[PDB]
């Protein structure tokens, strides 16, 4: 069966050996001929948001990407720096402001969620950002939305894991509900993991420093995960 | 935050260097503490259905499963056998039926399902198998049900795959639709893969020749990977 959509789904380079890690990544992706619409990276890109990571994080991706002609998507983690991810991974004004974005990919919407808070580790979506994703949402894609965000909104199963969740999940959940969200892609754990959130898949892509592979058919997404 | 119900998803073994690979597994997992109210082994536990494999696989795991007082719930895959199945790992009378049973863990219901057919690789399920299936379902667990099975109900995303996939899938699809199956686990990909089959989600668990985890939340069903 042929997917409508296949994605790349990579989670927490954490670049300040992750240069190594995530160069044998893209060398490995390279060599088995995987043609992806989109490569999303879910947040935790760099892990000090230093600029220097972030040229170099652009110096190893934007020529794997545009070799496959792959649309990049690039998420904010905890770890990021907004401003610093701006200026130097997107060539955008510096700001600290959410990085939410919707991206259309032929007829599959991506949208992009910003989960960090500033100077802490822990996750949290502002009113502000609940409206803009509900507004977008009211008007459905042709094949529907991914959903990609950092901050997973699932249990935690790891007591470490409690003081750095998303929370407030019960408000993301209302605006969620019913919507054409087919998919919500996260990172943050450093493990492979999956749920559901409000009936809507949850997958969590481990770190680099393996990835998942996404096949959107017309009727449901599969999650495969690549050590 | 505590769950209602953990399991240990296996699945995969292959065992006729898998004894090796299966004992490093159960060690690692009896330092870790964890105490799972099952272990399900999601098929293909002998590589040739063979007696001697089933009272070696019988032999490792039983003394693991007491230990924990975790309930074992095996699973028949491709390449098991049946009867000898039944003969040397249930001390049950040797048979060619079905191996499908069903298993409350308090108010969890887990529910075994057999897709294998005998001398072949692909899957599929009996009409006697939706039938006992559809009844079963009609009476709601108190906190749902879990189906176990070896034959994934997911697209191949490799070709090499789909000539040993699920067949059918629709009918089954139309016995659980609507019913309180909450997850459906199985094997057989040899890689960690999931995804949803009717709106339900399904977790594949790689092989063992590492498992998963399984926490079911009151309103979520978290799925784990441990390498
Ligand atoms: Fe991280
Ligand atoms: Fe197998
Ligand atoms: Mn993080
Ligand atoms: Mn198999």
């Amino acid at each position: 069966p042929r997917p409508d959509y296949v994605l790349l789904h990579i989670s927490d380079t954490h670049l300040i050996d992750a240069d190594d890690r995530l160069g044998e990544l893209l060398e490995q992706l390279n060599q088995s001929g995987l043609r992806p619409d989109a490569i999303v990276f879910t947040g935790d890109l760099a892990d000090k948001g230093e600029p220097a990571a972030y040229r170099k994080l652009r110096g190893l991706v934007e020529p794997f990407a545009a070799q496959l002609g792959a649309e990049l998507v690039w998420v904010m983690g905890n770890h990021d720096d907004r401003a610093e991810l701006r200026k130097f991974l997107l060539d955008e004004a510096p700001s600290m402001a959410p990085l939410d974005r919707v991206c259309m990919i032929d007829g599959l919407r991506i949208i992009v969620l910003d989960t960090s808070v500033p100077g802490h580790h822990h996750g949290e979506i502002r009113a502000s950002q609940l409206g803009w994703l509900a507004e977008e949402l009211a008007t459905p894609a042709p094949d529907g939305t991914i959903l990609a965000l950092h901050h997973p909104p699932i249990p935690s199963v790891l007591d470490m894991a409690v003081t750095v969740e998303l929370r407030d999940q019960a408000a993301l959940g209302r605006v969620l509900r019913g919507t054409d969200v087919r998919a919500i892609l996260a990172g943050h754990l450093h493990y492979s993991t999956n749920a559901t959130f409000v009936g809507i898949p949850v997958s969590v892509a481990s770190a680099t420093c393996g990835c998942n592979l996404v096949h959107v058919y017309p009727d449901t997404v599969v999650h495969s995960v690549i050590p």
